[PDB]
């Protein structure tokens, strides 16, 4: 049984790209402990259910079923279950109507910017927004997905820090010759936790052109999902992060990508995403305690450059959330 | 050592296969969490001693020692045990009488239809019948074992459990179109659990089986020309994992072998990967989180879950 | 950051050899469940330092990072801790002082013998003597580490047991047609535990006792740590056996070796040490249970002590004596 707490319960996650989930596929994936199986009937622009991957007969996974006549058929004694979760098919008794009791557990799922999104609960909230997505000058990428041994909240603590770019990100964000940290604006309120304006240092490329000088901004109106807006030189790209929070001590990374520039730079931000994210999976599979710790092995220090990660701890703790934080 | 229920350590699990068990030999064997050493001396016919793999002396397994003149020698300070399992010569001090406590643990062993059993308690029971051993009608065959990461009692449940032939088997016991499954007659006695007889459709076999107790299964199906009886054996390793074998005989041409053979592996292996995939790992018995669902395809295996509970059964349960 | 007996964390333990550290390096080490970090500067005859492998900033491994002008330099946000373990430097605020909090965890480190030794607690006794280490007839080497998936305290149990030497051992230690023991002479006082002269059984022949034997005895002043003696044909060699005691379950263990004869007996003694440690560990692996079961008023069955157990008797002995519950069962 799942342990998270109820507020990370009653969110939304990722737990898909809606271009990997074909008409008449069988899909797994894993939630906040909870083992997820994701079909589709074969009819073009079929949705997309998302059950627990459990068939309450003899405790068989519906994901080694499959799909037929826009049912999911468990593998073992062939019960066939609607789009609804409910049973409607015994094979060994055919005329007989299916107990009420054979009935999947069934979760809600909304695709939204080419993403399948899952909440286990009852959705209090929405899906964060994404204001570019329809927004006919930008183009769009997605990154592959990473799987890191890491808590979520501390996969998203170092996506919200930025004193260590001129360190692990060297070559690209800086160097260690220019670490010092300008002063930072955050803000925890009803908006959720944001990060304002914040000039970014980064390492000449090209010889021929005018400095980069990026200015970066954030905002998290939920704490596993960041929208990040970059103005570089003569570009925009915003970027979705989401965490998906397998359990407490394991994530799965993604990025939804947009840029106002020329499509043909689609290979080099690909390129320069999983540079930087590889860098990150480095220092996030070597930190202890595994958990995130709250505020209140030596506890953490923190100095004036951790204004928002000391803003997002305090944001977890206000949100009341346990579950992967220490 | 064991810590599963007294009806189970009393009664008789096949651990080997007695052609595995050669004069001489050392072999290891696992057994309700218990490690197992059998070895024999080199005379011909000699016995098999079942022993707990263990020295008493620093802890070390005797299953590394060696075999030497009616004895078994731990390999770290040469302490050497009789087939009764008493140490009767301790090398550093020569002349001097062992201590009693100087003793392996001795478990009951028996040889029966080409098969190694062993009781870890006190044997209430015989080894369960197998009539055909002594019909020479009947040709027998064994098949390989396999290690299965699942319960024991899932192991048998799926055994027992007819309605998923359609599903798994398509082909050799069962047939799509014909899903359907006809009221099924069980009963449980003292005799063990029996299920009558019961129409395969794959042509149309008869099938019936009982199990005398709950970890071997004794099969009977007739056919238009022939007939194949097994007797299936599960040891229970422990609570979570298990080795199937099956003793196989038949009364048709013994050129029939390799496709026998060959039709229990592609069904076993269709099996295991059900088994492996369930959960919970341990058979639940009446009463992932939702509890079982039970219908009247169901019936055989629902009386197998209500004669555990009856037996007191709690070791590889739920 | 240890559930070990104060007893255990208040002594000292080898954790590496000093040439495996050179100026500049940085290298691991795991002492009584710490994670360890041991680092140099790049200086002529730097020293070394032993800290908990732990940036209290955000928790990342100090081994990750570099050294850098007498100081180790986290990877993540590059703070700089000095030999004394503090932080020197903030690069994010380069004209801050550092808070007193942005220290590293620092723990006694002394070299001795070539030895890297370490204690995590406040040391009450000295590092064990080894008086052939001054002496100029006596050359010296050091086995290679060997991890050992079992207790430390099996372990050196393994190392104070003599009668399985004509089993386990044959044609180093001993042979089977010698496997008798004689009587062992054992004593538990202010010095540890020392075991008196014995023979050995060896296929070369002694000239000093007209056979082939040898004469060996051993002491341990501390219960992870034996010096050993063996004497044949008037030559002899000592040694420092260190057991670094990883956790309850798993162990290192190093052997400093000295002998008075040929320079060129080094190989052979290296080999034969190789082979012996091998056949051991076929054992100790296989050992159940894993922690070293103490003696215990009562009656797995309990271990059988015969009189050739005197010695491993004597050890379980102390250890309660010593209220060892770390590593023991
Ligand atoms: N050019 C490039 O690789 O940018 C990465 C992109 N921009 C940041 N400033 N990052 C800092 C942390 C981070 O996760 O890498 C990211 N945060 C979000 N949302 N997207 C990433
Ligand atoms: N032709 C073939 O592979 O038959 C398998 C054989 N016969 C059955 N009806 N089975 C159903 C289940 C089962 O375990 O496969 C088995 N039960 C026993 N005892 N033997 C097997
Ligand atoms: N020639 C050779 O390999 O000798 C091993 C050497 N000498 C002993 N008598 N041993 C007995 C046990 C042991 O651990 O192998 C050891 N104990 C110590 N201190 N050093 C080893
Ligand atoms: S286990 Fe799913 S139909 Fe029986
Ligand atoms: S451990 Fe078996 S003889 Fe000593
Ligand atoms: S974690 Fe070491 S400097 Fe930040
Ligand atoms: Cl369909
Ligand atoms: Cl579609
Ligand atoms: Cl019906
Ligand atoms: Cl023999
Ligand atoms: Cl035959
Ligand atoms: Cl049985
Ligand atoms: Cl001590
Ligand atoms: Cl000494
Ligand atoms: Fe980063
Ligand atoms: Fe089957
Ligand atoms: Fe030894």
């Amino acid at each position: 049984m799942t342990t998270a707490d109820l507020i990370l319960i009653n969110n939304w996650y990722v737990v898909a790209k809606v271009e990997d989930c074909r008409p008449g596929s069988i899909t797994t994936a894993h939630l906040l402990g909870v083992k997820l199986v994701l079909w589709r009937s074969h009819e073009q622009n079929s949705p997309i259910q998302v059950w627990q991957d459990y068939c309450p007969h003899r405790g068989v996974p519906l994901s080694m079923g499959e799909v037929a006549n826009n049912t999911l058929v468990c593998p073992y004694h062939g019960w066939r279950y609607n789009q609804a979760g409910k049973c409607v098919q015994i094979p060994a008794h055919p005329d007989m109507v299916p107990p009420a009791s054979a009935q999947a557990k069934t979760y809600h799922c909304q695709e939204r910017y080419g993403l399948v999104w899952v909440c286990l609960g009852n959705p209090v909230n929405d899906i964060p927004s994404f204001p570019e997505w329809d927004d006919p000058n930008y183009h769009k990428t997605y990154t592959k997905s990473y799987l890191i041994q890491a808590s979520p909240f501390r996969v998203m603590d170092n996506s919200i820090d930025v004193s260590h770019f001129p360190f692990i990100h060297e070559g690209i964000l800086g160097d260690r010759n220019h670490a010092e940290v300008e002063d930072l604006e955050v803000k925890v309120d009803k908006d959720g936790l944001t990060m304002g304006k914040y000039q970014v240092h980064t390492s000449k490329f090209n010889n021929s052109t005018k400095d980069d000088s990026m200015v970066n901004w954030f905002r998290l109106s939920h704490p596993l999902c960041q929208y990040c807006s970059t103005e570089a030189s003569e570009m925009r790209t915003v970027d979705l992060m989401v965490v998906t929070p397998i359990d407490e001590d394991n994530s799965v990374l993604r990025y939804l990508i947009m840029w106002n520039g020329s499509k043909t730079l689609e290979s080099k931000i690909l390129a320069d995403y999983d540079q930087v994210i590889e860098e990150d999976i480095r220092i996030l599979h070597s930190q202890q305690p595994t958990r995130l710790p709250l505020l209140s092995l030596p506890q953490e220090i923190h100095v004036p450059s951790d204004r928002c990660t000391v803003a997002y701890r305090r944001w977890l703790k206000e949100l009341g959330v346990t579950y992967g934080v220490c």
